[PDB]
Order: structure tokens, then sequence, then C-alpha cells
């Protein structure tokens, strides 16, 4: 029974360099064309997998060549994808994902096979949730299967960490769920509807996560590290200074690495400090599981920061 | 040797239905992810292929097994693929496209083994382009390698058609061997830098094209069909009317429709109209060679409309 059981999505990132945005009309010479393997759940299980952590994965993957194989490159990387499913005559779940060289990204993301895990998809995987000491997910897979996750490993007394990405609200029903939630500064506006100006704002934020039932919050606040409230007590850990160049799977990597380091019998402060170094590595690195450091790197990258 | 030479692009379409066209900072939502076989060289090819041309087809494909696939397919439409090369350790042109409600699309690309067809490269086509009386090409290969066949063509009887899409600017050195071009809107302002708006717009590009050295000019205007210029007399020919589906390879239906006709001895009015009856009926439908309709349909649509 793994430790940490990881649900959430998978996506195929289809990369593509464009020169301008993209606009209708005209056919737009890009470049640098790739499929690389995303998805909030995916790249949160590959985090915690590289970081060592006795990670379980449940999510929904298609019939495509895409999900046939990333499959079996989650086992490769120590995953156990027991509760990955492959939808058929659905293609994997994709992201259109349009680099632009004036900056600003275009991003079309479809479901797909992701649209497919409902709270009846994992019912199979309930009892792995329930032996897990914590469950973790995000916001890219239907929301009655992450409701239905939370509610299973309240009674279980499994610990439950959302990390609430892509932003959209939440009900109650699911906050008094989660024992951690790991909001970025716009989730935690999403879902407070306080907006996170400073420190303030972010222990209010907070404070009104802590009245949705959660006891610990932590607001990761880009390069500014991560706010920390547990019972109201808030703090700010910072974390480090890297030349950031994408940080697509930035936030999916600290919450891999935070909840390894639970685990791993850390201290809260010390698991987020430790979080805040893998993070850090990705956002050095382009795509999307392509930057998730390993827990190696993470201690290499530690070590040379003293 | 095959009467006509379409000589162009492979790519594999990655296509999403969208609800509307991305907005720089957010995420766009698509549906109905499908890889769909296109790129301007190929769809002329089939079209001129569907519309019982006497059609060889030059271009490269990858080695992945789209472009290995696509070019078998070719046979399956009566294209003569003898000139279409596989291209090793690359993969198959790509196109990421979203198609709207409206029929609206964008399109980004990306060359990959388009990039491979080069002047070199057609060294043993030019017979073919020689031996044949039509050369049809666009513009999403490399420029080297359409220009040397403009003028293979032009030393043995053989009548240039260029489609200049997607836009970009010509040397004129390709220009002057260019019996019949046939641009868009887009297209006919980046080559004369004369916007098209109305009839007689329409005929100052036009004759800036003749005084290019091409004798006949044919500006497609979309759903108000084309603007067609002998030697400075020029008047606007209308297509059909449909509703649009997806207008993904309707100025490539056209093009190959067109050249066909004129090929098979229509007077160059009748080709016109023949080849909007093609296009017309190719935006009802989705997808690039998906939409390109058969002969009999078209002879159909014409004895309908009439
Ligand atoms: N706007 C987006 N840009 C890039 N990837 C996205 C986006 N929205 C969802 N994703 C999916 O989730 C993963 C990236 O995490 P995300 O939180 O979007 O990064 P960011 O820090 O830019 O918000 C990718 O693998 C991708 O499949
Ligand atoms: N520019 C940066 N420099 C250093 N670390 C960063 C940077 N951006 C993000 N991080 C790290 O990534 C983690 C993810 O937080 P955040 O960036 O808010 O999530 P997201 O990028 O998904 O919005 C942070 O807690 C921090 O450890
Ligand atoms: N909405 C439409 N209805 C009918 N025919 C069309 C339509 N759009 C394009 N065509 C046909 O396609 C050819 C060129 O169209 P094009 O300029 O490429 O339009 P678009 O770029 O919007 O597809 C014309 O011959 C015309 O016959
Ligand atoms: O003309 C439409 C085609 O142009 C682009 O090259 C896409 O591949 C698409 O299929
Ligand atoms: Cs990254
Ligand atoms: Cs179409």
């Amino acid at each position: 029974m793994n430790k940490l059981v990881v649900l959430g999505s998978v996506n195929a990132d289809h990369v593509l360099q464009v020169p301008s945005f993209p606009r209708p009309g005209e056919t737009l010479h890009g470049r640098n064309y790739q499929v690389i393997p995303g998805g909030k759940g995916a790249n949160q299980a590959v985090a915690a997998a590289r970081m060592q952590a006795d990670v379980g994965f449940i999510a929904c993957v298609g019939d495509d060549s895409f999900g046939i194989n990333i499959r079996e490159s989650f086992k490769l990387d120590g995953i156990n994808t027991a509760g990955v499913k492959l939808q058929p005559n659905c293609p994997t779940g994709i992201a259109m994902i349009q680099v632009s060289d004036s900056g600003e990204n275009s991003i079309c993301i479809s479901a797909e096979a992701n649209a497919k895990l409902t709270a009846a998809a994992i019912e199979p995987d309930l009892a792995a949730i329930r032996d897990a000491r914590y469950l973790l997910m995000q916001l890219e897979t239907p929301l009655d299967g992450i409701l239905k996750a939370a509610q299973e490993a309240k009674t279980a007394k499994t610990n439950v960490i959302l990390n609430p990405a892509p932003a959209r609200e939440l009900p109650d029903e699911l906050l008094k769920c989660v024992d951690l939630i790991t909001p970025n500064e716009t989730e935690a506006e999403v879902l407070t509807g306080i907006t996170v100006y400073d420190d303030s704002s972010a222990q209010q934020a907070a404070d009104a996560l802590h009245c949705k039932g959660i006891e610990i919050v932590i607001i990761t606040l880009g390069s500014k590290g991560v706010w920390l409230s547990q019972n109201g007590r808030g703090q700010r850990i910072p974390g480090f200074v890297v030349k950031a160049t994408d940080t697509t799977a930035a936030g999916d990597t600290f919450n891999g690495a935070l909840v390894t380091g639970l685990l791993q019998e850390m201290p809260l402060e010390s698991a987020i400090k430790f979080a805040h170094a893998a993070a850090a590595i990705s956002v050095t690195r382009f795509g999307a599981q392509t930057s998730i450091p390993t827990r190696a790197e993470v201690e290499a990258f530690l070590a040379e920061h003293s």
C-alpha cells in the first residue's frame, strides 16, 4: 500500500514555438514542435516518484499511442500505475501550447481522457486512498472524482493535500476534507476572493481556508517563496533564487517534493524548504515533466546552496 | 509521365475544436482532438487526384508512423507518389489547428520533414516536371525547391500554377516563371503590398503580378469567390455559397480542381467555376484532406447549381 497516492490529470503537451501570438486567418510558421508528457497529476506524481516517494497514481489516459506509452513510462519512474486507467477510443488529454516569442503564451487544453476520471472511475482506487498516509490531488480532472477521493481519505485518517490547480472554485465539502492546501496566488484568490498582496492578505486568505476546515495552508508566491499558516500561525518561508525560464511544472514539482518530505517525517517547515529546492530546479528547465528534478538533483542543489 | 505535377507539403494536422479563438493570457478549452491528413501540397494533389487529374506528387514525409502511412494513402487517391520522399529521423510536418464553430481556423505549421524538399532533393523529379503540362505548387516547402521546379517547367512547355500560400514574399525569378498565381487576400497583399478589398484593388494587385510576368492571376476571396485577370482585363467570378464547417483546405481544393479543369481543356472561366464547386463542397466538411470532394460530387454539385 503506497504511502502516497497522487490523483490527477495526464496531458500530452504539444508545444510549438511561434513568432507571433496565433490569430485566425493565414497559416503561421511555427518551430521546435515537441510532444512533452504533461498534466498536473502526472507532473506531481512524477515529482514525488523522482523524490523517491512511495507513490501510487490515480489517473485517466487515452488509448492513443501516447496514453499507452506514458502509462509504461510512469512505471519506469517508480509510480504505482495500478490506478491509471486507459480510456477506450479517447485521445489522451492534450495541451496545445504555443509559446510566443513575444512572450505571451497560447494555451489550448482539451480534457479528453481526463474527463473520464469520475467518482465512479476511482472506485477501485478507494482502498489505496484509505491505506495511504497522504493523498495528493489537483484540479485538472472532474471534481466528483476529486471530492470522492478526499471524502474516502478523511474517514481513513489519510492526510489530504490539495493543489487547487488549475484555478477554480471549490465546495466547502471538499475544502473541509483538505488537511493541507497549496494554492498559488491566483488560486487562493479564486478560492477565497481574498487577493494576496502581502503577508496580511496571505494570512487572511489562509485564515479563510482555515475556516473552511483546512489546518495547514501554504500559498505559493512565485519567486516570493511560500506563505505557511498552521492553525492561524503564519509565516513566510522564502524559496530559492534561480534564473526562471519556464515555470510550467514549478507548482507541480513543489507539491510532489513537499509531500515527499513530510512522508520522510520532516518538520513541515523543513519539508517546505525542501520542496522550494525541487521547484526551483524545475523553473530553470523547459517543459512539464522534462523539467522535474530527481531527489539526487535536489540534494545536489541543496548542497550547492550550502 | 503525369500531365499534372503537384509539388508541396505534407502535414499531420493536430486539430482541436474550440468555442472561440484564444486570448493571449488565457487558457482555452478545446475538444474533438484529431490528427488529420493535411498540408497544402498534399491537399491540392489529393484535390487534383480526386478531380481525376493525371497527377504526380513531389513531397517529403517523415519516418514517423504518420508519414509512412499518409504517403501510402496518397496512392489510394490515384496520386503518383514516386516523388514523395520519406525523410529519416524527422517527424512529418505538423499543423496545430484550432477550428471554431464559424468554420474559421488558426493554423500553426512546423515544417519538419517538409524542410527536406530542397532543390537538390527534387533533382530526380525534374523529368516529371518537364514532361508535365501542368506544375502546381504552394509555399510550405523550401523556396529553393519551389524555384527550381518553376524553371524546369518553363523550358519544356509546362504551365506553372503557383499557390502562394502560406503568405510570404517571393523573388521575381520565381514569379516571372509563374503562368498562373492564386493568392488569397492576405497573400496578394504580402506579394504586392496592395491590399485587396474590392474590384479595383483586386485589379491593382493583379496587374502588379502581371508586371511580374504572370499572364493569368486569380485572387481568391473566400466566400466572395475569386478575382480573375488576363493581362489587364480583370473580373470577379463568384463561387458557390455554403455554410462553413471548416475552411481548412478550401483554397487547396480550389487550386487542385482549377488546374485539373484547365488540364482537361475547360476554358479558363469553366475551370474556375469547376474549382469553385469543389472548394465550396470542401468548406462544408471538417479537416484538410478529409473534406476534399470526389469528381462525381463536384459534377453533381455543378448539375445542381448549374
Ligand atoms: N496555462 C498552462 N500552461 C502550461 N501548461 C498548462 C496550463 N494549464 C494547464 N497545463 C497543464 O498542466 C501542467 C503545467 O502546470 P501549470 O500550473 O499550468 O504551470 P503554471 O505555473 O504556468 O501555471 C502542464 O503539464 C500542462 O499539461
Ligand atoms: N521564479 C522562481 N524562482 C524560484 N522558485 C520558484 C519560482 N517560481 C516558482 N518557484 C517555486 O515553485 C513553487 C511553485 O509555486 P508557484 O510558482 O506559485 O506555482 P505555479 O508556478 O504553479 O503558479 C514555489 O513554491 C517555489 O518553490
Ligand atoms: N464560406 C465559403 N463558401 C463557399 N466557398 C468558399 C468559402 N470559403 C472559401 N471558399 C472557396 O475556397 C476558395 C478560396 O477560399 P479561401 O480564400 O481559402 O477562404 P478561407 O481562407 O476562408 O477558407 C474559393 O474558390 C471559394 O470557392
Ligand atoms: O491549407 C490547410 C493546410 O495548411 C496547413 O499546412 C495545414 O496542414 C492545413 O492542413
Ligand atoms: Cs518548467
Ligand atoms: Cs474543410
